[PDB]
């Protein structure tokens, strides 16, 4: 589990969403595993607007952050599961690292701010939904 909240919105999981999150949708892609949804107090989080391919992610399956180098946001093949058949997940960013299901949610911060959320893993893989081309968070 795992939110941004900046400004008047919150940013989930398109498959963890609330249904106050979709009482209060904003924009969702079920092609990125996004859901935005309005919030009614002011969110602090800062969204990074950057190339960066080097950052820190939060893993709750093991109560601990790790650094980690990860690729540039592209389409990527995810397994089915219970929310989506086999697909290409886009705007997707892969790394080396430890993570479980549940750890779907954490954030991935570089030197300048969120980067985006955990998304996807398996097999010594963590896979992390970009936020960065996501302009109108900051308006
Ligand atoms: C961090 O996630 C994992 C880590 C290790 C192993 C595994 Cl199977 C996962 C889960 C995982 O890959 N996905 C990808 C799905 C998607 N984004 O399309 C998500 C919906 C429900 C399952 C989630
Ligand atoms: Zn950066």
């Amino acid at each position: 589990s795992g939110a941004i909240y900046v400004g008047n919105y919150r940013v989930v999981n398109r498959h963890l969403a609330t249904h106050n999150d979709w009482a209060n949708l904003v924009w969702e892609d079920s092609s990125r595993d996004l859901l935005v949804s309005s919030t009614t107090a002011q969110g602090c989080d800062t969204i990074a607007r950057c190339d960066c391919q080097t950052g820190v992610y939060y893993c709750s399956s093991r109560r601990k952050h790790y650094p980690v180098s990860f690729s540039k946001p592209s389409l990527i093949f995810v397994e089915a599961s219970e929310y989506y058949p086999a697909r290409y997940q886009s705007h997707l960013m892969l790394a080396v690292g430890h993570s479980e299901p549940g750890d779907c949610g954490g954030i991935l911060r570089c030197q300048h701010g969120v980067v985006g959320i955990v998304s996807t893993g398996g097999n010594g893989l963590v896979g992390f939904a970009d936020v960065r081309d996501l302009l109108w968070l900051d308006e």
